[PDB]
């Protein structure tokens, strides 16, 4: 469906676009080149990627195109690390604020730019072991549907490429939902909730660092409540799928508004929390600014040469 691919494809381009940006804005401004924005270059890294990368692949997966097995399977595992990479990179974020939040002192001196990028490593290599996860033999290839294949016209030995056909429902239910969204989900949820009971405190206390407290707890809710309302759709209908198997399908369009939501957490995460920082605000300016006094000056200059004849 054409008007699912090209949604599919604006999202991709806008998760490229404002993650570039956010990348661009610490190359260029040396206040943001501290341990802090590390964590957040690696998220808007993997965004990209999932731009650049997992989306495409993604829009392939929903035609049914035939190939081999093991080759489908290769895809689809590349879209579940390159989405798992983006939501621990997310949550390296979270754990991060909530080291400054809780023990702000020691945190210069145990944050550091080695240990971050330890950190950042660590995402990359949770990503890789769970999305690769399927490759290791937990994968539908063994039972290929030939009755499917035959329709699409497919040769011998060539399946029709879909996801519900080679990645396993109970390894989307047992291990990835539990892996790549709950837990992170948890865990953020956790943080916001002790930056919360922070400012509470403070503000229990003036009754008888509060600004940066509530900011970055509203900062925290956004991240959550986009995660949320991201991931959840998609993998709700893949536990209501996996437990009613004599059900008959959740519809299509519902399908490719839940895959679509999925990957919209891309542009909004880490983009917004960035967004809510000034020092990168004013950055951003500074470059859509440019953007704006040099490709309208062609136009510019034509207006300003028609008036003066
Ligand atoms: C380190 C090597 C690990 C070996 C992994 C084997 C575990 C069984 S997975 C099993 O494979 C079948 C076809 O291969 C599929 O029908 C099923 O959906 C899936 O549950
Ligand atoms: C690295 C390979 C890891 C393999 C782990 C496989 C986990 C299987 S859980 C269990 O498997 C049963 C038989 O397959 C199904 O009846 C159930 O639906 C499902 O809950
Ligand atoms: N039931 C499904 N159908 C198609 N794609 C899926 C499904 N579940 C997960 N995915 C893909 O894997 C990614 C991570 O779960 C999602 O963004 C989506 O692209």
């Amino acid at each position: 469906s054409s008007v699912y691919i090209t949604v599919e494809l604006a999202i991709a381009v806008l998760a490229i676009l404002g993650n570039v940006l956010v990348c661009w804005a610490v190359w260029l401004n040396s206040n943001l080149q501290n341990v802090t924005n590390y964590f957040v270059v690696s998220a808007a890294a993997a965004d990209i990627l999932v731009g650049v990368l997992a989306i495409p692949f993604a829009i392939a997966i929903s035609t049914g195109f035939c190939a081999a097995c093991h080759g489908c399977l290769f895809i689809a595992c590349f879209v579940l690390v390159l989405t798992a990479s983006s939501i621990f990179s997310l949550l390296a974020i979270a754990i991060d604020r909530y080291i400054a939040i809780r023990i702000p002192l020691r945190y210069n001196g145990l944050v550091t730019g080695t240990r971050a990028k330890g950190i950042i490593a660590i995402c990359w290599v949770l990503s890789f072991a769970i999305g690769l996860t399927p490759m290791l033999g937990w994968n539908n290839c063994g039972q290929p549907k030939e009755g499917k294949a035959h329709s699409q016209g497919c040769g011998e030995g060539q399946v029709a490429c879909l996801f519900e056909d080679v990645v396993p429902m109970n390894y989307m239910v047992y291990f990835n939902f539990f892996a790549c969204v709950l837990v992170p989900l948890l865990l953020m949820l956790g943080v916001y909730l002790r930056i919360f009971l922070a400012a509470r405190r403070q503000l229990k206390q003036m009754e008888s660092t509060l600004q940066k407290e509530v900011h970055a707890a509203k900062s925290l809710a956004i991240i959550v409540g986009l995660f949320a309302l991201c991931w959840l759709p998609l993998h709700i209908i893949n536990c209501f799928t996996f437990f009613c198997p004599d059900c008959s399908h959740a519809p299509l369009w519902l399908m490719y508004l839940a895959i679509v939501l999925s990957h919209t957490n891309s542009v909004v995460n880490p983009f917004i929390y960035a967004y809510r920082i000034r020092e990168f605000r004013q950055t951003f300016r500074k470059i859509i600014r440019s953007h704006v006094l040099r490709q309208q000056e062609p136009f510019k200059a034509a207006a300003a040469e028609n008036l003066y004849f």
